[PDB]
């Protein structure tokens, strides 16, 4: 019987929108064995109730129970150490995995737009791009503007490691050429732990 | 013995660095009923321990206990609705206030940025001033930036009631002279709870 | 038992058709020792009868008396310190509560009119704006002119301190978009202690 | 006992060089029923012995064994199904995990070269980036060579599927300022399936 911790969604821990939580979950519960008591606590404090939330889920051949605990902002982006202390009878001593951003020194994610390559004006959809550089952690989230209102068409690559100990990460809004040509101005947003107000935006145009 | 509600400030809503909190308090406690119980609902659901947390306060002639309960933004922002049930003995039957941010089909502030008039530039230092209009509510917090870094010298006016039913406030940003000429680029940031992404940045540049 | 001092409103200081006055109020008057026995003196000699002109009344679950001395505009733009001396026998000791407006070198406001961003002509109705600032103290009024008739759709933020220790304030003047292209002539009027004339007054137009 | 079957390396697929292989592996062989009896089918026929070639190797608090066979570039890229199937008698029946690599109509990447945004060029250390859009199957490796000399400084997204259905991937190549002005000649390399001699290269400079 094992158990593991799950860290929020970038998106939701960022914006005062949503509600980011911290998924704990147990595998392999043996069907003689069914009982898990999960005790959680807050950096320290043991957050008894807190909002702990599970049910029981019958699987393979064995059990998997989930339980849930809503995260504060505040308390995560500061680094409040998260800790599921798991117990069963079948197990011999409690499981206690733990569970925070990890600490270090934040770096400034850079953020440049970049338009399309000559090249691609010969077909009827051009591609805009805006790289976002040298940032840490990994959470970041970007979105794209054409006014007030954000666009659709448009991928994001997952973060990959670079030298700098660093993170970096591309995105595509492909557009039609037209839109390009009549000048339209267009912004990609990047909220992030330490832009300023969690937040930069750029823009391209002509 | 009488109770009162406290929303949170603003600027600890609308960010997710910050810890917004709702204060409840109760003031004229009679020396012979010193006891004073407090119990928090949240919207429905009694959030018993939650975060409470007073302390008693001799005062005037009396007594004077504070009770705070944290917040989570989410929650705030979608409305959920607070209570506060205090008990005592000298009170016959204890006294039940709440409070919630007021409901009330928000509107997408209007931000514009209003240069110094001619007239002004007669002195050693300008003033530029970027007008917030028709929001709604209230709540909403401005910030000056001149690039990336955020400027010192300025006041925003408390907001004032208009006949839309709306709400518009000021904020100045005196700034040298030279400065304004050598045409830096400077921007006000309002964050709100419409702004597409809690934000929006304008800016006045030559 | 408190009292409340109350100082006369601007306009009717700084002109000489008004009559303005100030208001010493009463509340929480036990229904057992009703008797409240006013006491004005003006700086230091007591203005006895003076103009002093009270009445009873009956409120929440107590009584109001509210108790009126009319006051020269001379000694107030001078500074005569105006007190009351309120006594009741549930009271204790008579409280004293006094009332001058603000001590120093009043300083004179510099306005200036400011016009619509050009962004805001993209409405139906655009917003005119007079900033005033550097005066002292807060007191001070506001009022808008299109022609010698004054206009409506108009507020007036409260005063806010600046580093100068200084006071400015704003006031918008909405107006439906074509009469301000048909170049129509507005006029925002200040009149203040300092004001040569107390009063001084600005135009917007085209 | 769960089995795991491997693809091959792009690079060692495209290239008539390398000896690209399909893995196969066994994860959990309980110490009891070690036996472990690998049956290779190649799309259909058994390859019988064909190149197999294991080995046992003890864990955790388990065994791992690992069988690998040699493919034949042709039956890959044309996409002949393999098939590997695992017995023991721990497990109940034997499992048969298979493995090709994607069906349908590979599509020819189109590449293009984009330069730093002259922003960019504010910093010690620029950064060039290639594009590689519109392709089909995943597979494909990017290589940087500035001269018939690859470079080190770049690493490379994995792909993301778009709406075409196609993929796309990004790589960057930070490179010290000065040689980029010093207008250095650089390449990225794609190699793909489709890419006529199964690569193409294209540059950027100045
Ligand atoms: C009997 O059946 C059970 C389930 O049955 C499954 O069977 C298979 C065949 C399948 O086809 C289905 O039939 C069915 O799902 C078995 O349960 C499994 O038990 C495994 C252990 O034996 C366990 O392995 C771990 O898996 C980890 C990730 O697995 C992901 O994939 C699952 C399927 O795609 C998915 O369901 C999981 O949830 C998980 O994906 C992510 O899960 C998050 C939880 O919800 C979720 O989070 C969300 O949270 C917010 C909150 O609202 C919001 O919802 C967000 O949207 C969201 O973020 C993520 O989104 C979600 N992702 C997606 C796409 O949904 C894997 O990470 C573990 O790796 C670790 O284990 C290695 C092996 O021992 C270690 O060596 C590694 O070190 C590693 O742990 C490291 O931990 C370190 C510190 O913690 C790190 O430094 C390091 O980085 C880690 N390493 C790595 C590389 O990760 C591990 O493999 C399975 O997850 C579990 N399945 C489920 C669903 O529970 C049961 O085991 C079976 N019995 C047996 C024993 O055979
Ligand atoms: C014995 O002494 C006690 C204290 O002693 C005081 O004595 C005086 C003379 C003083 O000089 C000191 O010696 C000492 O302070 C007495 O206690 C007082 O009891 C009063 C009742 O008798 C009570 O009146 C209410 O006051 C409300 C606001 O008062 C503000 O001002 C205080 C002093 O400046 C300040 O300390 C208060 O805290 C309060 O200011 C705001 O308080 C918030 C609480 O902390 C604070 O919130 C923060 O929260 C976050 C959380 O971290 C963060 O900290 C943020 O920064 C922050 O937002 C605010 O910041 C803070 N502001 C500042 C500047 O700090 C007043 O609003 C009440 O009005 C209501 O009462 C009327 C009369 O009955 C009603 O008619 C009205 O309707 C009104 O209630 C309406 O409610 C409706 C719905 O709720 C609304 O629709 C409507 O809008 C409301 N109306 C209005 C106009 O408000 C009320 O007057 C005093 O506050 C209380 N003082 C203290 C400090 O507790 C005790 O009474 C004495 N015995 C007696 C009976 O004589
Ligand atoms: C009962 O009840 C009540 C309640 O109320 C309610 O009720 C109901 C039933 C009815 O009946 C009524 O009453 C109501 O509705 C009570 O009483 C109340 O309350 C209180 C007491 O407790 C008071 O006081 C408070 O508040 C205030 C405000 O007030 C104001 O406003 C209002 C509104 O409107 C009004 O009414 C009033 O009056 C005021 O004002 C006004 O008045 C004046 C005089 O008359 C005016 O003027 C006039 O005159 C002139 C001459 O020339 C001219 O003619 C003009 O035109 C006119 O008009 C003005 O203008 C007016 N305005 C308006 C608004 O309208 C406030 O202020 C106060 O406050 C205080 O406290 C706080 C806290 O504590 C603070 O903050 C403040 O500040 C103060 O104190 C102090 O002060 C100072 C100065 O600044 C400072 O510095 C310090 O610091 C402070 N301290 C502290 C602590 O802080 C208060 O609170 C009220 O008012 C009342 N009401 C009425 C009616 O009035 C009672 O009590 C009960 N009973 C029992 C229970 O006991
Ligand atoms: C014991 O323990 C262990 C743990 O671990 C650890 O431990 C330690 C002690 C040591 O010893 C070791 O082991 C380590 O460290 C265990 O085992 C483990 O775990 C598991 C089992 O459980 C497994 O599996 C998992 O994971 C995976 C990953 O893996 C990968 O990676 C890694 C890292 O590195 C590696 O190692 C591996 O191997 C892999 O890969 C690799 O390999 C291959 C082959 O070899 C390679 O290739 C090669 O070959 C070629 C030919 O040509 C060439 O040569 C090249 O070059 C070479 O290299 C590759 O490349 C590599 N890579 C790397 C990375 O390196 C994963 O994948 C999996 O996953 C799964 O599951 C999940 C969940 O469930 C999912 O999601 C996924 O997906 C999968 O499944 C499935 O799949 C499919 C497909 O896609 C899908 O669709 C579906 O949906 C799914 N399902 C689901 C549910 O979802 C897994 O998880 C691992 O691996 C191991 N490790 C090792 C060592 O390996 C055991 O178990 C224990 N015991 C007991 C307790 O029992």
């Amino acid at each position: 019987p094992s158990v593991f911790l799950f860290p929020p969604k970038p998106k939701d821990t960022l914006m005062i929108s949503r509600t980011p939580e911290v998924t704990c979950v147990v595998v392999d519960v043996s069907h003689e064995d069914p009982q898990v008591k999960f005790n959680w606590y807050v950096d320290g404090v043991q957050v008894h109730n807190a909002k702990t939330k599970p049910r029981e889920q019958q699987y393979n051949s064995t059990y998997r129970v989930v339980s849930v605990l809503t995260v504060l902002h505040q308390n995560w982006l500061d680094g409040k150490e998260y800790k599921c202390k798991v117990s069963n009878k079948a197990l011999p001593a409690p499981i206690e995995k733990t569970i925070s951003k990890a600490k270090g020194q934040p770096r400034e994610p850079q953020v440049y737009t970049l338009p399309p390559s000559r090249e691609e004006m010969t077909k009827n959809q051009v591609s805009l791009t805006c790289l976002v550089k040298g940032f840490y952690p990994s959470d970041i989230a970007v979105e794209w503007e054409s006014n007030g209102q954000p666009e659709n068409n448009y991928k994001t690559t997952p973060p990959v490691l670079d030298s700098d100990g660093s993170f970096f990460l591309y995105s595509k809004l492909t557009v039609d050429k037209s839109r390009w040509q009549q000048g339209n101005v267009f912004s990609c947003s990047v909220m992030h732990e330490a832009l300023h107000n969690h937040y930069t935006q750029k823009s391209l145009s002509l």
